[PDB]
């Protein structure tokens, strides 16, 4: 029950002879008589959520035990090619068996597969065989036994295998408890519920789970009727058209109104869009202080975060904030924004590898009435489906707050907190020379030389004046230092170590650890660094529903810089014993760039921002290769890459 295709179909997958059918038959035969649920009894059966996960070594052992039973020794093509393929299987399991397979990296066996001038171009079938072994056999085994989710952690290269039996038990328990305190049932909502339904996804947030709502591309009727494929396809394109022509414009106009307020109001400059911007605003604060009084004064600083900002978000305050940024447009205004494609466009109408080597605008138009209507609909009509354990899939709505995982949830929280910061902290932006406030999603930092204005901020985050917006200060996480030789002088803000005494800002970078660069060849270095890149390129850092583009870009830049730092560190050593070939390096760059763009489109479903990201990648790659004297042809090739038109 691992291979659900016949010998005729599998052999058809390996060509666009007779020994092949001999192997496929023996593999399929072993599949039918393999005692799967006895292996499960032998190998796979409290008080933090990740401890229930199967340890990775037991995960690997189960997979290889199945693979050994499924594939006879000749099916591996040698008693040593088996060692190589098994190592690539472990690498594939370290990516959760969910990332794209690269046949040029996995394949390092040579001849010993005796059908198990042109034998090489007719070895393209070996690519089709190994591909079927990895994507059909290995992946289905993982899907058969485990649910795989990446943790929300500090080090999020960690993928976790929960057996379906224990994952369902953990998930049903947390969801039942979370539904009582945050949700309320629904028996017949509006007929217009086609694009406001979502399914609950859980992420192992330490003591519990993060609750994410993934938008359903169907109506409830189509979801309950799993057999009406045509209707599901019809409504799938309804969402695609709704996302392209309605949701994307609404998000674009909200982002522009929010950007224009960063320049207009002084109260919105305190709202910062990324971590590097937090560092730069502090470094500029430090530098401007060194110019204003020529020394560095004793500085006081306070950091504080919000408790469950999405769950506790005030829907009414959010709706007022949205009306606020549109107060000047007289409720008949049409805005002109760009059109973008969907991921599922090229796929289902064209072919793969959408990054290739006359102009375009492709504008759309949307009115303020629609924007207000769609925003209200997303806030007030968002519903989620919960597994019932009587197999019923009831529908629930939020008592208060906004579901994380919908298109506008991230920008909703940005609009409200920018509005909140601007109206509530008025006594900060006529004396900017002495104090600095910065906002990053839900984390706040405030640095000042005025110990009196420190108490103003310290007394406002202790009152209830921010609860009007749904902001509740996480008091036990509040940290304050002053560096009067009586307190500590190091504080950790988001990703940053900040010295209170000298305003030194240094990045932790421990989230993505050592790229392990010590090899005797560039090919071995690029394969390892390709593994490292995909292992750290998690979906949440490409999620446009929860992060800004500057945050998405800087995260890609952070992974890139670590990857190229490995190249720079070991280039001289490897170049001593292996000649650097620029064309092999460009294929590595092309694979690295393609994977990032593909996963970004996969996560967000919309092509909005791939252009901005592709050119930020070119600039980052250019900068990161400054150490390389001879790169003109490499960089010239890099600059000719575009998104498929």
């Amino acid at each position: 029950e691992i291979i659900r295709t016949n010998v005729q179909e599998v052999l058809a997958e390996i060509v666009s002879f007779r020994g092949i059918k001999n192997v496929v038959s023996r593999i399929i035969s072993n599949d039918k008589k393999c005692r799967y649920d006895l292996i499960y009894n032998k190998y796979l059966s409290l008080k933090t959520m990740i401890d229930y996960s199967t340890k990775f070594n037991r995960v690997v052992e189960v997979v290889l035990i199945i693979m050994g039973k499924l594939l006879p020794l000749d099916a591996w093509g040698g008693t040593e090619n088996k060692k190589v393929i098994q190592d690539r299987i472990v690498d594939f399991l370290r990516l959760g068996a969910n990332e794209r397979l690269h046949l040029d990296d996995v394949l390092s066996g040579i001849k010993l597969s005796k059908f198990k001038q042109d034998f090489q171009i007719r070895k393209r079938l070996l690519e089709g065989y190994i591909n079927w072994v990895f994507i059909s056999l290995v992946k289905n085994i993982v899907r058969a036994f485990w649910y795989v989710t990446e943790s929300s952690n500090m080090d999020r290269s960690k993928l976790f295998y929960f057996t379906h039996s224990i994952w369902n038990e953990l998930s049903s328990n947390w969801i039942t408890k979370y539904a009582k305190g945050n949700l309320v049932q629904v028996v017949s909502p509006e007929s217009k519920g086609q694009f406001t339904n979502g399914k609950i996804k859980l992420i192992p947030k330490r003591g519990g789970f993060r609750v994410i709502c993934v938008p359903l591309k169907q109506s409830l009727y189509s979801f309950n009727n799993k057999r009406n494929f045509a209707l599901k396809q019809k409504e799938k394109w309804d969402y695609i058209f709704y996302q392209k022509y309605t949701l994307s414009p609404v998000r674009q106009v909200l982002q522009l109104k929010l950007n224009a307020l960063r320049k207009s109001d002084m109260g919105h400059r305190s709202s910062v869009n990324s971590t590097n911007e937090v560092a730069d605003r502090i470094l500029t604060f430090r530098n401007d202080l060194l110019k204003k009084n020529k020394t560095l004064p004793v500085l006081y600083m306070i950091k504080f975060d919000m408790k469950e900002c999405y769950d506790r978000l005030n829907q009414n305050a959010l709706k007022e904030s949205i009306a606020g940024i549109f107060k000047e447009d007289n409720e008949n205004t049409t805005y002109h924004v760009r059109e973008y494609g969907t991921l599922d466009e090229f796929l289902k109408l064209k072919r793969v590898r959408t990054l290739i080597e006359v102009d375009k605008v492709k504008t759309l138009s949307i009115s303020k009435n629609k924007i207000i209507e769609v925003c209200h609909s997303q806030i007030e009509d968002a519903t989620c489906l919960v597994k019932n354990k009587e197999g019923q899939y009831d529908l629930f709505k939020r008592k208060q707050g906004v579901f994380q995982g919908f298109s506008l949830s991230g920008i909703f929280c940005d609009i409200l907190y920018s509005t909140m910061v601007s109206k509530e902290f008025k006594f900060l932006w006529e004396a900017t020379e002495d104090n600095l406030l910065l906002r990053l999603v839900d984390d706040f930092i405030f640095i000042t030389s005025n110990k009196d204005t420190l108490k103003k901020v310290k007394d406002k985050i202790s009152s209830n004046e921010l609860q009007k917006y749904g902001a509740f200060v996480n008091h036990e996480k509040t940290v304050e230092i002053n560096g009067e030789a009586g307190s500590s002088n190091k504080m950790t803000f988001v990703g940053l170590d900040i010295n209170c005494l000298t305003l030194d800002v240094k990045k932790d970078s421990s989230q993505f650890s050592r790229p392990t660069c010590k090899f005797r060849s560039f090919k071995a270095l690029f394969s390892n660094l390709k593994q490292f890149y995909c292992s750290n390129l998690s979906e949440f850092l490409l999620d446009f529903s929860s992060n800004s583009l500057e945050t998405i870009r800087e995260n890609v830049d952070a992974i890139l810089k670590l990857t190229f730092e490995a190249i720079q560190t070991s280039f001289a050593t490897i170049s001593k014993q292996d000649s650097f070939e620029r064309y092999r390096f460009m294929k590595f760059l092309h694979v690295i760039i393609e994977t990032t763009i593909e996963k970004f489109a996969r996560v967000n479903g919309s092509m909005e921002g791939v252009e901005y990201l592709l050119t930020c990648i070119k600039i980052t790659i250019t900068k990161s290769l400054a150490f390389m004297a001879t790169k003109q042809e490499i960089i010239e090739w890099l600059y000719t890459l575009t998104i498929v038109d």
